[PDB]
């Protein structure tokens, strides 16, 4: 009975923390499996009542920092929403958290990029780890956002 269906671009990023793409209905019985208390959810769109009905049957809080979607090169990730999603994201009474954005590639990466540099990760892994997401849709200035981005207030 091969049955569970993670979300798009579906990984554990370390004790307590997923990230993915959007979910859909397919993947709410694997999401149950994790046991969430919080999804951090990095789209401005109005989510589902499908996806809202999931979270109510299941206790799980929703925390929304819309990023909009934009393409290279006119890319212009907010500071702003990566630093409140982190401050979520860092304290433990919300986990398990899962991370999501549209595809899991570009808003996710970026966030949990920035988690990296908190753990102190040289900059080639943390890069290496993002590209292995991206994949062809791999961005410089997705990278660049990382490398520029201050710990000093989260350390
Ligand atoms: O910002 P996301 O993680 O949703 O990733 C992408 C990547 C390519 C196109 C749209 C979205």
């Amino acid at each position: 009975e091969l049955h569970l269906i993670p979300p798009l671009n579906f990984s554990m990023v370390d004790n307590g923390i997923f990230r993915s793409g959007f979910p859909d209905s397919a993947n709410f019985s694997f999401l149950q499996t994790l046991g969430l208390r919080s999804i951090i959810y990095l789209c401005p769109e109005p989510y589902p009542e499908s996806n809202l009905q999931f979270l109510k049957s299941n206790g799980i809080r929703l925390f929304q920092f819309g990023i909009e979607g934009n393409k290279e090169p006119f890319v212009n990730i907010p500071d702003h929403k990566i630093r409140m999603a982190l401050k979520v994201l860092l304290d433990e009474k919300n986990h398990p958290v899962l991370i999501h954005s549209k595809r899991g590639k570009h808003r996710t990466g970026c966030l949990v990029g920035c988690l990296r540099k908190l753990q102190k990760w040289c900059l080639t892994s943390i890069f290496d780890e993002y590209q292995r997401f991206a994949a062809a849709k791999a961005r410089v200035s997705d990278q660049r956002f990382m490398e520029i981005f201050d710990v000093s207030s989260f350390s």
